[PDB]
């Protein structure tokens, strides 16, 4: 009953973070905790909204702070609770602490395609050039973004041309063509990272470090960062949550560099907290899995949360009749 409640959406995520940072941290502060699971930030809504707050802690997505802030679901932390000069500029907000940066990218069947996969979103929605079964979140972080590259938008003009109604509609439109070629919208990176095992998807837009975790247990699978989302992960304190107090004290621990540094130990993630690369001496393996490495920046486009402040319920209800119509 004295247990902070700490939620994020499981698998091998989740378990890197309860390894390197929930672990250690609450054994340093004298804190006990406990573990939930979660896909969606209206969940965590849904009980502020309720007045039936329970959880804490809450791993959230950089894009959907805005909507959860805007939403009063989000408590506002505490002053100092981080040295921001440690984090990448704007991972830090009043309600929001990175912890670390992934991509959103392209991963195909090499029983399939072989080393002949979709190398763009272009690719990834041509039909013709590559037959077979695609598989899309059932969130549409990443999904609208995929649409108007594959439209021929240039990666810097991502949320220019979705800042237009024209290219909102567009990329709606474009993901209606490609629905009838998609078996499954995934829910979960674990069950993402299950269908790649099984090859039961021959193409999927997922996360990273869920694909890197299925090809080291041997799915046979490739991937590229090429057209990829640079998006962060952070945490934010539950408007609310009963332990309030207790969760800011086990945020500002978790934060530190000593606990950033082993995040990537077991799960290809790239830590938020730059003091974490001081300290730790990453294998070229790791540094070329990781989001935010300088090679695979340059193929990629940053999340953008301002798009996603303003256009967020227009895109959750767009993208569900996309989905519900096959
Ligand atoms: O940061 C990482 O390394 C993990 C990346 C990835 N997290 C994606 C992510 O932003 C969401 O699951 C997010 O927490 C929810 O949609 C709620 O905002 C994953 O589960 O694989
Ligand atoms: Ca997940
Ligand atoms: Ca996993
Ligand atoms: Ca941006």
């Amino acid at each position: 009953h004295m247990d902070v409640v700490i939620a994020s959406s499981g698998g091998g995520w989740q378990e890197a973070q309860d390894k390197a940072l929930w672990a250690p941290a609450a054994k340093a502060l004298n804190i006990t905790y406990t573990q939930d699971t979660f896909q969606n930030w209206a969940e965590a809504r849904a009980q502020v909204e309720s007045g039936s707050v329970t959880w804490d802690i809450i791993q959230i997505g950089i894009a959907d702070e805005p909507q959860a802030k805007a939403a009063g679901v989000l408590e506002k932390l505490d002053p100092d609770i981080v040295n921001k000069a440690d984090f990448p500029p704007g991972s830090v907000t009043d309600s929001f602490v990175a912890n670390s940066n992934y991509s959103t990218l392209i991963a195909w069947n090499k029983k399939t395609y072989g080393d002949n996969g979709p190398k763009s979103m272009a690719d990834f929605f041509d039909v013709k050039k590559f037959p077979g079964k695609r598989a899309l979140w059932n969130q549409p972080i990443g999904m609208i973004e995929a649409a108007a590259l594959a439209l021929g938008t240039p990666r810097d003009k991502v949320y220019e041309f979705l800042s237009t109604e024209e290219g909102r509609k567009a990329a709606i439109a474009k993901l209606t063509e490609l629905a009838p070629s998609v078996s499954v919208w995934w829910e979960s990176g674990a069950q993402a990272a299950q269908l790649i095992k099984d090859g039961e998807v021959d193409m999927i837009i997922t996360w990273g470090g869920r694909v890197q975790g299925a090809i080291n247990d041997g799915a046979n699978f490739a991937y590229t960062f090429n057209d990829a989302q640079l998006g962060t992960d952070g945490y934010a304190i539950v408007k609310g949550a009963p332990h309030r107090d207790a969760a800011m004290r086990f945020l500002k621990e978790m934060s530190k560099a000593e606990y950033q540094k082993d995040l990537p130990n077991s799960f290809a993630t790239a830590p938020a907290n730059m003091k974490a690369y001081d300290l730790a001496k990453y294998t070229p393996e790791k540094m070329a899995t990781m989001a935010s490495a300088p090679e695979n920046v340059a193929v990629q486009y940053s999340v953008d949360p301002n798009f996603w402040a303003k256009h967020a319920k227009w895109a959750s209800e767009a993208y569900d009749n996309v989905r519900l119509s096959r």
